[PDB]
DNA sequence: GGCTCACACT
DNA sequence: AGTGTGAG
């Protein structure tokens, strides 16, 4: 309970969408680059953005017209369209790709298209058995950081420079014939994710980064710190120094109103800041669960477990009708639900071959011109058969009396947005 | 900006 | 069953 019990590991994949391109068309690599969809409104929404790029300040949600201002030459891969609208199928497939390989490992928590935790307690234990007492040299790990080193008294004016005396000055103060130290446990743990980084390079072409820490909060913290290419070893007795000057908002589940409210009600900045106030007070503005996470967290310590779920637990196919394209025809809402359960379909068929199971309920959401919330509206039915235009007919019967319009014809308000989703998966 | 996903709350 | 927050 000095959060220490586990080694877990963030891995997120180095711009991932730009690189599954830069896999497939060689004259993208090494080159500033982006992922665009809908190419026809100004040249396409940016989604994914080459580090070489972002040295110009192209960034993600930037207009590509706009993105060409900072950066003429930045080249585009443009995500595949199919049924008018853009199909992320080619990421999916090469998510999976990435998942299997880290599987091999260990048991990992999907928690993005591009990103997986691990807990690595057992192997740890089985790794630190295997080495008995023999200490490790840096050459295994040649591509972590120790986050907070080197400290105190040429080389260090260069980054591999300083990435190296802070890897010397922890390895040579590291109490190997100590199988129980924590710092040692994530030292192994890191070890063994050179090792899957390794895998995953040679295997897929796709480089990635990593955060080795006791809990997922600080393993994805970490594993930002010295993106791309690299992977961040965060102890626990690095946490004080870091979390001094951590914006609160820096750290995952804070980067929304609950961090803005801790921010505003206590009058401070920094995550280390909260250390201060006593778990009660921490509970009395934020609830019981927030409370005691945030007393917990402020000092480096979550228990969040990683969930042995590799899978999506929904499979969702949505649309925007921004501004004049909202739809106003009861045959134009019609035609679109079935695009989006067409598509949805062959990812169910696909999901069913290849998971052994079935979803059982369909969720249909939609969103009214004039609401201020993502969504006006969710309703549910039956999922009994992957066919298409059942799927379409039942969501049209779902919602249909959300239309004001007595013409029957007409569709009012206009919709500017379908969302469709299987879910209640059960074994098959 | 657009297409996704997970989960807390009621 | 339905809504809202937060992320990637
Ligand atoms: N808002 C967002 C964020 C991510 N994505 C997609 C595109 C990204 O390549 C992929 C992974 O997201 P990410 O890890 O947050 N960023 P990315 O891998 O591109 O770069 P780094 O992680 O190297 O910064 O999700 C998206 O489509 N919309
Ligand atoms: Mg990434
Ligand atoms: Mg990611």
């Amino acid at each position: 309970g000095t959060g220490q019990d586990r080694v877990v590991a963030l891995v997120d994949m180095d711009c991932f969408f730009v690189q599954v391109e830069q896999r497939q068309n060689p004259h993208l690599r090494n080159k500033p680059c982006a992922v665009v969809q809908y190419k026809s409104w100004k040249g396409g929404g940016i989604i994914a953005v080459s580090y070489e790029a972002r040295a110009f300040g192209v960034t993600r949600s930037m207009w590509a017209d706009d993105a060409k201002k900072l950066c003429p030459d930045l080249l585009l891969a443009q995500v595949r369209e199919s049924r008018g609208k853009a199909n992320l199928t080619k990421y999916r497939e090469a998510s999976v790709e990435v998942m299997e390989i880290m599987s091999r490992f260990a048991v990992i928590e999907r928690a993005s298209i591009d990103e997986a935790y691990v807990d690595l307690t057992s192997a740890v234990q089985e790794r630190l058995q295997k080495l008995q007492g023999q200490p490790i040299s840096a050459d295994l790990l040649p591509s972590t950081y120790i986050e907070g080193l080197p400290q105190g008294p040429e080389e260090t004016v260069q980054k591999e420079g300083m990435r190296k005396q802070g890897l010397f000055q922890w390895l040579d103060s590291l109490q190997i014939d100590n199988l129980t130290s924590p710092d040692l446990q994530l030292t192994v743990g890191a070890v063994i994710v050179e090792e899957m980084r390794a895998a995953i390079e040679r295997e897929t072409g796709f480089q990635c980064s990593a955060g080795i820490s006791h809990n997922k909060v600080l393993a994805k913290l970490a594993c930002g710190l010295n993106k791309p290419n690299r992977q961040t070893l965060v102890s626990h007795g690095s946490v004080p120094q870091l979390f001094s000057q951590m914006p609160i908002r820096k750290i995952r589940s804070l980067g929304g109103k609950l961090g803005a409210s801790v921010i505003e009600i206590l009058g401070i900045e920094y995550m280390g800041e909260l250390t201060q106030f006593t778990e009660s007070q921490l509970q009395s503005h934020f609830g019981e669960k927030n409370g005691s996470w945030l007393y917990a967290m402020c000092r480096g310590i979550e228990h969040d477990p990683v969930k042995p779920r590799q899978l999506p637990k929904t499979i969702g196919c949505s649309k925007n009708f921004p501004g004049k394209t909202a739809l106003a025809t009861r045959e134009q809402v019609q035609w679109w639900l079935l695009q989006l359960a067409q598509e949805l379909e062959e990812r169910l068929t696909k999901d069913r071959n290849d998971n052994d199971r079935v979803a059982t309920q369909l969720v249909v959401s939609i969103r009214v011109q004039g609401d201020k919330r993502l969504s006006s509206l969710r309703r549910c039915c039956a999922l009994t058969r992957y066919d298409a235009h059942k799927m379409s007919h039942d969501a049209f019967t779902v919602i249909k009396n959300c239309n004001t319009s007595g013409i029957q014809t007409e569709w009012s308000p206009p919709l500017t947005m379908l969302f469709l989703c299987a879910t209640k998966f059960s074994a098959s």
